[PDB]
């Protein structure tokens, strides 16, 4: 059985990836969770579990996002194969406006649960049809840092890269395929890289001088390109 | 070592063998060298002359004298079934490169091709004044960081401008991303397509696309009612 | 909703893809098809040691025109080459248990009986489309259950009906590949392995050449690169147990 | 121009390693991950892009960084036929110290400073088959005290079991913790042949202590 959780509205892929990290104790992720950009940053996941065990998916999840309060919030779940009415409103929600009411008759249309227009995001994150999308590595600061200046440190350096074998050693890059993300503010992400070749990502993420630590990081597809 | 050949037959109204021709050179010329990586098809302008053929062996310095024997001799025999030739030993050097990316975005000039051929010692064998040199440096110096796969399945001689023998057949693929969605489902991008030409073209049929995976499993259920000469595999710098 | 189908008991790769060819026109695949070879130090012909198998994503509407349709796609097989009669056709209905995925590891690694096939069908709901009594059960149910975490790919070209059992039209000259791994090293190197493999098979056997592979992109260039003096019927791609 | 930089000796050998590479990697392009390659089913080796006018800047850097904190060998050009040949036979095989100073003169390798046998092998291996090895590096001021590592037994994505049962049984183990104890300088390990399926453990591990850095290699090693 597919079990599918999408939040919107610590920040959305904070709060996600611990449901990520958590939930994969007990149940089979069919792959990195999903952060979708209307644009907005709703994020979804999908495992796959028994019938049995819903309820505790379900517990865990409200569970956690309150903890993470203990400190508007749209959870949805749906069970199943995403339909084509979900997937279509998730196109279309990215294409153009959609309303709170399109997104309530979605929901009860699809049999999705739902637990702020945080419901348009975590809907749409859901039916997200990721044909397309890039890999986006997230690492995340340690609270006492929050607020705090951030310590990571970009050399340059030269990265290892097929295509440019028959080239000589100065050749430039005509794209640049992978970028670095540098957050700034209470922002609990410490740095982050987007590209779409995962050895790649590895190459960047190695390279980074971080001198704080890294509470935890994430993987993400995300509809976003680099 | 390498050497890296380029192909360009632009100052040839019609023409259409280039692709064909550049396949035979990397098939025959891995007899006796070792290929980087599919041959690449560089077009100039997006906006549709301007098609020209590369490809990079790794050779001992022995080598390299029949390399050049070779090629010259192949487009000689396959040229006279009623051209344009550059070779550049040892690595692409920055200013050929950034002469391809030029390429890719401008009009360049015949002279400004000569002044880059001439500081990276590129060989434009029996040049005949064209704008030929332009398309084989750029096409040499092209960096295959962005690209698609193309494969293009050729055609028999006796099968030139004869009615084409194809079918098309309306399947479904195995995508991963689809895992999670229901059976029926709206398919947002295709990013594998055919190519289809018509008349004359030696190129029976051809497909576009990012991901070698798809472009078999498109290939392979494609039905084909005439017997090929050979398909060849090329990287190109144009998008589906 | 998901099905799988099995075939067991030369043949049975060529009755598969068109399987695998046909059902496409109307079910959405999940991979390429599978060819599950139970013993390697036994012959993948038949009886019961070579099998294929694929899964199909359609909605629970066309179920019965799936499986319908595969039973007139191997009557019909049977008729043309009157053979006559036909290899045994196995379907499943949603997810592969893990019974049924247990089953099909214990049929790789040892051997099994006709009567444990029988308790695991009959235990996971698998229908065996007009059984024969035959070992052939076994192969069919393994193939579906078969789990692909490691595999490898063979893409198999097929003659035409024509040229069966006619010498074979194919010729390899050797040639150089491209080889990411090789970049560093001088121009005269031998490779220490070939992960690359070609299959020649001889005789009436309806295969004209295969290659076995763990690339898709060496896989291709070995393609390409052959010589083939006759027309194909086509060729299909399936991912196996089996290795180089 | 390539050039080739191995270094063996009798822990630190990949965490020396992971730093010329990181340094270099400043000045030249790399070809690929360093390689770490193991004689008995260890030592490293690296492969940069220079021109001729880079040689005594690598070199004078490699030669101070290791002093800083070994045998080291360097190659210019390509791996010869017979450098390769050495490199495969120093596998299935015992060889001499003799035997490699006698490939490494009759292939232009500059010997600085065993041992040699092992940065030789490590230039000239062909690592057509070879899997991941990412490794995890502790401060010195951490090294040799008990380690701060928590294993998260979790369930991973794959997607051969998209059409099974959620009770799978999973038949092989692809991917590996690796898992040292006392002065090792590497805090944690993971062996595998997937880049993606690497990156999916190692986000799940639970990490306590500062660490100085990671490094991914590519070994002749297999799970």
């Amino acid at each position: 059985m597919l079990i599918h959780i999408g939040i919107d509205d610590m920040c959305t892929t904070y709060i996600g990836a611990i449901l990520y990290r958590e939930i994969s104790k007990i149940a089979e992720p069919l792959d990195f969770p999903r952060l979708i950009r209307l644009n907005n940053g709703a994020v979804a996941m999908s495992f796959k579990i028994d019938e049995e065990k819903i309820k505790e998916v379900k517990t865990l999840v409200i569970r956690y996002v309150r903890e993470l309060a203990d400190i508007n919030p749209g959870i949805v779940f749906l069970i199943g194969e995403v339909p084509k009415e979900l997937e279509e409103f998730s196109l279309r929600a990215l294409r153009e406006h959609v309303t709170i009411e399109e997104a309530e008759h979605v929901a009860r249309k699809v049999n999705a649960e739902v637990y702020g227009r945080g419901i348009i995001g975590g809907l749409a994150a859901i039916g997200y049809p990721l044909e397309k999308f890039t890999y986006e590595l997230l690492a995340y600061r340690k609270r006492e840092y929050w607020g705090t200046p951030r310590r990571v440190i970009k050399e340059s350096v030269f990265y290892a890269d097929k295509w440019s074998y028959p080239f000589t050693y100065d050749n430039v890059d005509p794209y640049k395929r992978t970028v670095l993300i540098t957050p700034h503010g209470k922002d609990p992400v410490l740095v982050g890289i987007r590209g779409i070749d995962v050895g790649k990502i590895l190459q960047v993420f190695e390279m980074i001088k971080i001198e704080e630590p890294i509470e935890f990081f994430q993987v993400y597809k995300t509809n976003q390109n680099t």
